[PDB]
This record gives structure tokens, C-alpha cells and sequence, in this order.
């Protein structure tokens, strides 16, 4: 059935006839004499020992058991040798690159029943696999037996043969692609439960790649028109077109993880609330709560928050019928949860539109789905086996079991919005940008080229846009960067009010005087540069060095400039902070930077590949939390290319434009001050959840308590709900789901 | 602990396993007999017999020694002799590319205590490591013992190769890069003196060559905070950059070498001064002066001058409270050397402002230092012993030394 094969059976069949033909010869010359002396020296020599023998001098070992004797036995002898020295000569090479053709990853995936299996395709690749990997195969899972079987063209690497090689029990390989319908039903993609489709984040032409994603989600789909298919999109407007496959069914468990709009509403988040990009990198993160002694205070309690993880439970009986805000704070006060949201549309029409944080009106509907963040599922087991009565008192949760019965809005209403405009119309010199005021602002120094590969900053500044923010409470973002880039971006960024531009180079400290980065409230560092091409280590060379340059800065408070690096490659890290004293092979998180919401890497995007196929909903309540809202109205109307558009809205979808966003509040100053003066953290929440509705996420606190003489630093950690009597000390931030401003 | 070990180990266990196995059978087979004969050829052969045969064969050498009696002790023997090749020709190629995975550069550096050494870094290439090694081991150099250390990513040259042995007493090579910890571990930079930077100064792109080396430059000041570092910077408007690292502090060591700022202002100084461009690419170069009787009259005129260097001495007692002029003439005239500039700002604030040729304003204070240029760094100790009394009319300047107050 093979060519290949064919040609070394007839090499294999060749090779054993002349052998056999020789070994015949030889035995009729050896046995019948030399005519020369008229056949007086011929020997009784059987034929297989003839056989022997030629085998024997045909491996050059020559024992000399059986020998020839005639002298016209040795002269063929002779002659055999040189024929067989000059075959094997002409015929080794094609011997040996027959023995190389045969490939080392063929063959189909065979696995039992009931052993669950995730089809991995795209742009498998070390880097690009190492996070998806840590996440997927991360060790204290609820480890329901899944296999990751890949499905890639090429080789894998020498590091990517030692990942496949340490996770063989689980992780396997095979050669092929996605667009064959035999390689899909090699990897059995018929009875697989996912099919993930990660992607080259680094690619020179994102809508290329992109494109090329959604071809191998239309082969995925006409193969198998009914499998959860988890895609890994560069560009927010590459995701309407799955929406034009017949079987992307969103319902249904597709869902399309956009690295650029992720990543960049990450950060805007950040710019909102500071530290809040590593609040759900670990949130939706699996990571591992192993505190030792060497790790100081501020490090274990910020261990404690990173191994905390987000999580959905269906609602027990007693919550029926009950308020959003007496439910979470029961679940805090009573079972120690952290209830976030509700999904609450189960009522008239649909379900799955997740009510973050909603106001008192909502209330909970008998078998709704909760999401909670605890620190594993068995803690979360007890929001469905509280009752009314066997619970009513009962301390030591672990006994709760087992009861024995004239502004210009966007159309959708999300999102602020502005006639379009020329470039011109904010573009702005150092002159304009030192004349105006800007406070409390958001830079953003993009480093990029005059054809380096889009980013969409619309998913940066969409989220600071958000129509549940005030226009006076806009924070007004300004962007220090190339210009031919934002000639490109502002075909999308056109229509976001309070935008400016300031050309030139961001590492450049007269357009920093310019736009006063010791004012802003946050100075984004984002890096557009085509880059893996080159050493690893090297990727982020421009984004490090603008960090220590805008550090070092002074004005008439350098290091007290609140900026939030993204890192290409995470490694790199370790450069963003000096005090740190780190060791080099610590992961990204547990690093000072990144738990301190300084850093920020893409390849956390990668374990957003891991958690959204075991939560269904994990993705959609990312994206409420981060992106504004991000209704998927929103997206079909940007799918009919005219772009953002909109007017001075009906009320009626304004109805919307007051629901929870994410802020930060002090504990220095204000009606919680009081919690500051060495309360309690459980205090604090049930008490702002009773009087104000707000939730307190986590807390945002010192890294060292900031007295001038423990640490003359701003640095502050992100803890992730800590307990219950945690103390709080007074310079303490809460990271809050506030409503209605 | 290797991957590729695990897999060499795997073979040859394989390979002595399949080797055992098939002694002890064909041991048995050969002394068990024939049941075509029934048996009646079987022959006393020893176990550890059938295995040294076994070996010669497999080395296809074949002695004779030893060797298969029984018919069927023939065919396995011949069978083995098919199983063997086929195991060889679809085996070598892995084992001889684990045999080439061996770096040969790998390994950490060791070094005793007192033995200073150097790291070099960033751009090390024959052509910009040639010159570096020329002057740095240099033959008439007051050789205090210092190994150059390098650091880089791929292998070197064949000359790079051949510059590595013939300095191979002091001159090493490590395979690696600077922004790994555990490189910057094994070259031993905690206990390291400095750690150059090399640069490409033909680079496409001098903005991102120079950015380059400064990450350099932060890994190593992120690993060690306190060490010398010595950059190669191509462009001037990155020099600045280094001022943003915390651990950088110029008082304490740490220069950048600007190949553009450096070459054009030699260039712009000749200018000024024609031949000036090689009068400083000699005073700051070691350079020797081996006079022939080949050369002619001006050419051993110049090679006299290029073989002199700078240096830095205390200024001794005698020149205390003494006006520059005075004392340069002074240091020519007795002391025949040449006094260019000395650290003067050492009065008030903070050291380090060097006064080249100052007027007669400027005084000489106790104990400041003072550049001079002179063969080597013998005739400038000179400066530092010089008395007022005991050397006032001491003509043969080969005996001014170590006055005795
Ligand atoms: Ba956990
Ligand atoms: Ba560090
Ligand atoms: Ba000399």
C-alpha cells in the first residue's frame, strides 16, 4: 500500500535472490572440482553450509568454519565480494533514506470509553504551548481523565518533544492537519469533547492568521458539525466571521477567545482600577497554594489569593426568592463564599446573560447558576446544600452537607460615543499637549512601526469608554507613539470622545513632560514591534526600557508613576523590578511585578484556553467583567463594516447604561474609613454590601507598610478575597464591583 | 537528567540486553544439540564462551576461535547476523546525532582565589574580538593575572577558534547569553572584576544594537548590582538609557564606550589638529617598542613615541601647595615626565573633574592624582617619590626612589 514499501520489498527480494542465486553457485563449483586439475579437489560440502558461508563473508566476519578450496571457489569468492562491495556502495543511500522517510508521528489516536480527549491544533509550538500546558495539566485539578491530543504539520521541537515526553500519560502527538477529514478522524474528532485552536499571537499579518483559524473552525465544523470548538482570534473584528459558520453555535459551547481585545481590556481594566490585570490572571488561572517558610507575609498572603479560582454552583433552596445582595452576603457571612453574579434571563426568554453585582430588584429564581470564588470546588459545594433550617445556625461550614430536606452614546447603549473625525482633529504637538490640563489622564506609549502589525487600542480604549462612566468621569486617554500606526488605528478609534494623539517616540522624555505622565492615573506600555524573530530575551527591550526610563524620570515623584507594562515573553519579568531579589526560574506570578499589577503577559491569554473549556461560562463572565459589556449586539453591528455608530439614544436602552463596573475605593478617607482603623475585612464587605451594594472583590495593599522606613515605596500586591478577619490596615485599597457609580 | 542522556542510556541498555539474550541462547541451542540429529552434536561449550564469540561477531571480526558446530546453531547465528545489521542500519543515525548534540562549550567557569578575571559579552566576533585581545593581552603589559571570560550564543569561528587556543592559558569561552542567571552563575559573575560589552558597530540598525546591549547591560546589573561594566554603544543618544538603570553608578566604575561619539571626535580633533586623531590612538593603546635596525630614522622616532602610554599617580609630597605650570615643568624637567591633568575638584564637593593644562590658578593639594605620559609604570613611580630635600639636585632620575621623609 505504499511506495515506499514497495521500494524496499524489492530491495529486501533482490538482495535475498542474489544470495540465494550465489549460495547456489558456489555450492555446484565447491562440490564439482576445478576442470584445471580436472576436478581432484572438489569437496563434500552440503548446500546450506555453503549458505552459511556466504552469509558469513557477505557481513565481513569471515569466521572460516567452511572456506573455499577450489581454486575457481576462491576466484568466485573473490568476485562476489567485489560485486557485493560495489551493490551495497550504489545502494546504501536509498536504503537509508527509506529507513529515514518513515515518519514518527503517523498513526491514529486510539483511546477507551469513558477517557475523555481534547483535540489541540493551530500554531502548536513551545511557547505557545508551555502556558496551555501549565494550566491544562496543572497538578492539583479536579482531574477528570482528558488526554490533549494534538494535531499539528510539522515537527515538534527538541523542548516541545521534552513536553510531550514528561505529559505522555496524558498528552500525545500526531502529524497531520486540521483540514483533512482522515486526520480528524484520526485524533477522533467524532467522539472528541473539544477541539481548541490556539494561534500565532506574534504573527507579522494578524487578519492572515486569523483567516486561517477560522478555516481550519469551517473544517472542524463540516467534519463534526455538533463539537465545542474553542478558537484563538487576533483581531476583534475576525470574530463575526465564525458567526457565518452554520454550526458555530455560541449556546452550544463555541465561544472565540480574541487575544488582542482580552489582552488589551486586561490592562484597560488595569488603567480603571491598578492591579486589577493580575486580579483575573489568577482569578481564571489555576495556580498552586503550597506556602513555605522562606516566603515572607506580603508574599504568602498574596499566594493565599492566587491559588483562590472562580467557580459555578447552582443555588440551594434556601436562596430561592431572595435578593442578589442578602444572598451574597449570607454566602460570605454564613458559608465564607464570594458570590460574584447571577445568571438572572432564565426567567422570561433565555438564559446566559450573567448579572454582575445586580441592584436589589433582581432576585434569585429557584435552580439559578451562580459563580463563586472559593478555593476549590468542594468549598463551593456548600452553596447547594444550604437549607433553611438544618443550616439556619450551624458554624464549622465544613458540617454544612448533604441536608436532609445631550451625550452621543454608541447604538447599543454600552459605550460613549463621537461623530467620526480626521486624525487631525486630536492630533496633538508638545506645545497642545504640555497647554492642555491633563489629569488623572491614561497614556499610552506604543511602540510601534509605520507597518508594524495591528493591535486594535480600540479594545484598549473601548472598555475606558463605557457608558456607565460619567463624561466628566472619563478618564481621557492620550497616546504617545508613531503616527503612521495611529493613521491606521483611527479608522477604529475615531469614535471614542476625549481620545488624543501625540506622534513621535514614547522613550523620547520631552513628549512625557508633554503629556504629564507624574499626573496620569495609569501609563499604559504597549509594544506593536514585530518581534520573536529575535533572541527571547530580547523581545521586550523597547518596553523594559521605557519602564526604567519613565522610573527614572523626575519632575517638580519618578517612581511613583503607576504604569502597567505588557511582557511578550514572560521571562523577562524579572528586568521590570531591581528590589524584587527573585530567583530567575520563579514562575510569571509569585514575581514582585506581576503580583503587584506592574507586568502583564500575553501567555495568560493561553490559560484563558484551559479554563474556558472547563467553564463553560468562564469567558462570557470575562468579558462582562472587562470589556464594558461587549454585547454581542454590539459585535453584529461592527460586523456590518460601518463601523461604530450611533446618537443621542432612547432611554429605553439606556435602561442599561447604569450597571457594575470594576473600581477601586480608599480605606483612608470616606464612609468606610473606619474599616482602615484595624478592622476586619469581612466587616468592611458585608457592610458596604448592605449599604451600598458593592462587592468587595479583594484588596490592593502594601507591599510593606508604607511608614517611610519598612518601604518609601508605592508598591502595592493584590490579594484575592482574603478572609474572613482579615485585618485592614488604613492605607488598604478594596477592589470593588461598585453600581451606579 | 538529560533527555538525551535518558535516551543514550536507553540504547545501549537495549543493546547489552539483546546481547545477553541472545548469548544465552545461542549457548543453549549450541550445547543442547540438534534434534535433526537428535541431539549427538552438541559440544561443551561455556556460556562466557558464547558470549565473547557472540561479541567477535557482532564487531564483524570473526575470529574462529569459537564458532557455531550445531546446524541449527548456524542458523541462529545467521539469523542474528540479519537481526544485528537491520538494528545497526536503523539505529546509527540517532546515536550519532546524540553523539553530536555533546556542546562543547558548555560547563561552568572555575577559578582560584586571587586570579581576577573578565567577562566579555554582546558581539563576540573574530574581527571585534581581535583588537580587544591585542590590547588587552598585550605582551608588555604589567600582567597582573586576569582571564577574559567570554559569553556568547553560537560557536566561534574557525580563527575565533584558533584565537581561543593560542590564549588558551588566559582566554576562555562559555556557550550562553547574558540575560540567563544561571549563565551569569556559571561565568562566575558574582565574583567578577567587570564585565564587558561588545558591540556590532556595523549594524543595520544602531538604535536596536545599542538596545540590545543595554538589556545586556540590565541582566548584569540585575544579577550583580555592584559590578564594573564597560559598554560599546554605537549611537550617543543612547547613552543616556544607561542612566536609567539603578545599579548603574558612573563614580563607581561603570563607562559607556561610544564607538560613534569616540571614532568622530578623533576625527574632529585631527581636525583641529592634523595627526591628532593618532597621537591618542597610540597614548591610550598598549603598544610595543621593539626598535629594529630595518626602520629607518623617523620610523624609530615614531615607534619610540607609540610604545609611550598614560598613567595615574599620586602626586607626592613635594608637589603639594604648587601651581600646575610649576609643577608639570617640575615633573619634565627633574623628574623627565609629562604631566597632562590632574583630578582637582577633590577640594570642596566630590572628586572625578579633570583639569587638562589649568592655569596658574589652579594649586596642587595633598594627595591628588595626576595623569602623566610615560614608557611604562616604573618611570611614573617616580612621580610619587619625589622629596623636596633628598631628590632637590639628584641628577640620573633611576635613583629617585623611596625617600626616606
Ligand atoms: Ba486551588
Ligand atoms: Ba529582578
Ligand atoms: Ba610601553
Amino acid at each position: 500500500k505504499t511506495s515506499t514499501l514497495i521500494r524496499l520489498v524489492q530491495l529486501v527480494v533482490s538482495f535475498v535472490s542474489l544470495w540465494l542465486t550465489a549460495a547456489g553457485f558456489l555450492h555446484l563449483l565447491e562440490n564439482s572440482g576445478d576442470p584445471f586439475f580436472d576436478f581432484g579437489n572438489a569437496q563434500h560440502l552440503t548446500y546450506w553450509e555453503c549458505l552459511y558461508f556466504l552469509m558469513v563473508t557477505m557481513s565481513t566476519v569471515g569466521f572460516g568454519d567452511i572456506f573455499a578450496t577450489t581454486v575457481l571457489g576462491r576466484t568466485f569468492v573473490v568476485i562476489f565480494i567485489m560485486i557485493f562491495i560495489g551493490l551495497f556502495a550504489s545502494f546504501i543511500p536509498e536504503i537509508a533514506e527509506i529507513l529515514g522517510k518513515r515518519q514518527k508521528y503517523g498513526g491514529s489516536y486510539k483511546k477507551e470509553r469513558g477517557k475523555r480527549h481534547v483535540v489541540v491544533c493551530g500554531y502548536i509550538t513551545f511557547d505557545s504551548v508551555s502556558n496551555f500546558l501549565k494550566d491544562f495539566l496543572h497538578k492539583d485539578r479536579e482531574d477528570v481523565d482528558v488526554e490533549i491530543v494534538f494535531l499539528h504539520k510539522g515537527l515538534p521541537g527538541l523542548e516541545l518533544e521534552g513536553l510531550l515526553k514528561r505529559h505522555f500519560t496524558q498528552v500525545e502527538y500526531f502529524w497531520g492537519s486540521v483540514m483533512d477529514a482522515n486526520d480528524l478522524e484520526r485524533v477522533k474528532i467524532q467522539e472528541a469533547d473539544a477541539c481548541l485552536v490556539l494561534a500565532n499571537k506574534y504573527c507579522q499579518d494578524p487578519d492572515q492568521e486569523d483567516a486561517a483559524n477560522i478555516m481550519r473552525v469551517i473544517s472542524i465544523k463540516n467534519y463534526h458539525s455538533d463539537i465545542k470548538v474553542i478558537v484563538q482570534l487576533l483581531q476583534y473584528h475576525n470574530k463575526a466571521y465564525l458567526l457565518n459558520i452554520p454550526s458555530w453555535d455560541w449556546k452550544r459551547g463555541d465561544d472565540a477567545v480574541c487575544v488582542a481585545e482580552l489582552k488589551l481590556g486586561f490592562i484597560a481594566q488595569s488603567c480603571l482600577a491598578p492591579g486589577f490585570s493580575t486580579l483575573m490572571a489568577n482569578l481564571f488561572t489555576m495556580r498552586s497554594y503550597k506556602p513555605t517558610p522562606e516566603m515572607s507575609q506580603w508574599q504568602t498572603d498574596y499566594m493565599r489569593g492566587t491559588g483562590m479560582e472562580m467557580y459555578t454552583e447552582y443555588l440551594s433552596s434556601a436562596f430561592n426568592a431572595l435578593t442578589f445582595p442578602e444572598a451574597a452576603e449570607l454566602c460570605f457571612s454564613k458559608l465564607k463564599l464570594l458570590l460574584l453574579a447571577i445568571e438572572v434571563r432564565q426567567e422570561d426568554t433565555r438564559e446566559s446573560t450573567l448579572a454582575i453585582n445586580p441592584g436589589p430588584k433582581v432576585k434569585i429564581e429557584n435552580a439559578t447558576q451562580g459563580f463563586f470564588i472559593a478555593e476549590s470546588a468542594e468549598e463551593v459545594k456548600r452553596a447547594f446544600y444550604y437549607c433553611k433550617n438544618c443550616h439556619a445556625n450551624v458554624s464549622d461550614v465544613r458540617q454544612i452537607k448533604k441536608c436532609k430536606c445631550p451625550r452621543k452614546f454608541d447604538s447599543t447603549g454600552m459605550f460613549h460615543w463621537c461623530p467620526d473625525r480626521p486624525l487631525n482633529d486630536c492630533l496633538q504637538d508638545r506645545s497642545q499637549a504640555s497647554a492642555s490640563g491633563l489629569r488623572n489622564h491614561v497614556v499610552v506609549c506604543l511602540f510601534a512601526d509605520a507597518a508594524s502589525p495591528l493591535i486594535g487600542l480600540r479594545n484598549l480604549v473601548m472598555p475606558l469608554r463605557a457608558s456607565n462612566f460619567h463624561y466628566h468621569e472619563l478618564k481621557p486617554t492620550i497616546i504617545v507613539g508613531n503616527l503612521d500606526y495611529l493613521h491606521r488605528e483611527w479608522k477604529t478609534l475615531q469614535n471614542f470622545p476625549k481620545l488624543s494623539i501625540l506622534p513621535g517616540s514614547p522613550l523620547n522624555r520631552a513628549n512625557l513632560r508633554a503629556v504629564n505622565i507624574n499626573l496620569c492615573d495609569m501609563c499604559v506600555i504597549v509594544s506593536a514591534k514585530d518581534r520573536n524573530m529575535e533572541d527571547p530575551n530580547l523581545v521586550d527591550k523597547e518596553a523594559i526600557l521605557c519602564s526604567l526610563n519613565i522610573k527614572a524620570m523626575t519632575f517638580d515623584a519618578g517612581a511613583n508613576v503607576p504604569l502597567i507594562t505588557e511582557l511578550a515573553n514572560d521571562s523577562n519579568v524579572q528586568f521590570l523590578d531591581q528590589d524584587d531579589d527573585d530567583d530567575p526560574d520563579t514562575e510569571l506570578y509569585m514575581t514582585q511585578p506581576f503580583a503587584c499589577g506592574t507586568a502583564f503577559a500575553v501567555s495568560v491569554l493561553d490559560s484563558l484556553m484551559s479554563t474556558s473549556y472547563f467553564n463553560d461560562n468562564a469567558l462570557t463572565l470575562i468579558r462582562t467583567l472587562i470589556t464594558g459589556g461587549a454585547t454581542p449586539e454590539l459585535e453584529q453591528i461592527l460586523a456590518e463594516g460601518a463601523g461604530m455608530r450611533g446618537g443621542y439614544c432612547s432611554p429605553a436602552v439606556l435602561a442599561n447604561r447604569d450597571r457594575c463596573r470594576v473600581a477601586q475605593i480608599s480605606l483612608f478617607d470616606g464612609p468606610l474609613a473606619q474599616f482602615g482603623q484595624g478592622g476586619h475585612y469581612g466587616e468592611l464587605f458585608v457592610y458596604a454590601l448592605r449599604h451600598f451594594g458593592i462587592l468587595c472583590i479583594g484588596l490592593y495593599r502594601f507591599r510593606d507598610t508604607n511608614e517611610s522606613v519598612r518601604s518609601p515605596s508605592s508598591k502595592r500586591y493584590v490579594i484575592t478575597n482574603p478572609p474572613e478577619d482579615f485585618p485592614l490596615l488604613p492605607t488598604d485599597q478594596v477592589y470593588v464591583l461598585t453600581y451606579k457609580q
